[PDB]
């Protein structure tokens, strides 16, 4: 039933990701001197330690909200991709099934402690 417990748990959840080799390519924003199209594809650029940067400043109010930028990322990397088998987004991929997989019990428990508070 703790409403704050969400912050340390998607904190420890931000660790393992960045500990994984599947998250090299999207642990800071995309490169566009590598990438100089990227903009006319992409609206909305998301990395990993903005992420972190925006939990760690208090900017986040629940893990909805970081749950919604994390998946940015994501369809940032479907969107760009040019190929369904292209190595970085084969990468992301792992990388959310990984990742929802850690986030359902963070976004269900503080559901649930948010209900308790307004029982
Ligand atoms: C396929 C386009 N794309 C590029 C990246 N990553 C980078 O450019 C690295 C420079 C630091 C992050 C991820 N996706």
């Amino acid at each position: 039933y703790d409403i704050q417990a969400w912050k340390k748990q998607c904190e420890e959840l931000l660790n393992l990701i960045f500990q994984c080799e599947d998250s090299e390519p999207f642990r800071q924003p995309v490169d566009l001197l590598e990438y100089p199209d990227y903009r006319d594809i992409i609206d909305t650029p998301m990395d990993f330690a903005t992420v972190r940067e925006t939990l760690e400043a208090g900017n986040y109010e629940s893990p909805m909200e970081l749950c919604k930028d994390v998946r940015l990322i994501f369809s940032n990397s479907k969107a760009y991709t040019p190929s369904k088998r292209s190595r970085i987004y084969s990468m992301s991929l792992r990388l959310s099934a990984f990742f929802e997989e850690h986030i359902s019990s963070v976004l269900s428990d503080y559901k649930s402690a948010l209900r308790f508070h307004k029982r």
